[PDB]
């Protein structure tokens, strides 16, 4: 699909089961998700943006679908007003930028 | 161009005359630049990213080339770690997300 940019990015992903609104955002380096139960181990992780850096906890090998389009990769789980879906996701759907 | 998102989409502006390098972000509802002298008055604005939020100068109506295309709108400028081309501007440029 094409995506214009006058409104913001938003587009229904499925993680665990649920299905969840999350942002298509190239200025992000890792996907970011609002708290929620992923399965495996975790270890924490500092990130940072605007207003300073905040505490996730890391799981690796998840599974997504994003607009229908499967990937794998890691997701990060803590305190973000937004769902976020980085860069490391958006490669694997095959995402890019064109003007 | 098109551009792929392996790496940050980094790209070489324009403002003031000076060349600076900025990151395409369809994740920014704004631009905002790193601390930087810009002409006319400016307004107060905040703006929330991941770690909480700052506070910006609002400057509107400004020149800005961004890859070649000329694009003339609201630019923020303060404390962001890195210069963002937000939506405002990416949809002048007519950039749009596509997978
Ligand atoms: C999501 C993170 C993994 C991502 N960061 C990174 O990719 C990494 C690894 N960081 C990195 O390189 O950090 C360098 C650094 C160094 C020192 C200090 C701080 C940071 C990121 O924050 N990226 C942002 C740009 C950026 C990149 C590098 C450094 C600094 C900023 C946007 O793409 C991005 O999409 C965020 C996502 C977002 C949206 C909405 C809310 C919160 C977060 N939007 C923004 O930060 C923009 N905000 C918005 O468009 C507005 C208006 N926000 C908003 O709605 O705020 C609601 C809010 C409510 C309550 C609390 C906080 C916000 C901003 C650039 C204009
Ligand atoms: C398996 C998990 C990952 C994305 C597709 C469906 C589900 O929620
Ligand atoms: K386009
Ligand atoms: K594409």
């Amino acid at each position: 699909p094409q995506i214009t940019l006058w409104k913001r990015p938003l587009v229904t992903i499925k993680i665990g089961g649920q299905l969840k609104e999350a942002l298509l955002d190239t200025g992000a380096d890792d996907t970011v998700l609002e708290e929620m139960n992923l399965p495996g181990r975790w270890k924490p992780k500092m990130i940072g943006g605007i207003g300073g850096f905040i505490k996730v906890r890391q799981y690796d090998q998840i599974l997504i679908e994003i607009c229908g389009h499967k990937a794998i990769g890691t997701v990060l789980v803590g305190p973000t007003p937004v769902n976020i879906i980085g860069r490391n996701l958006l490669t694997q759907i095959g995402c890019t930028l064109n003007f």
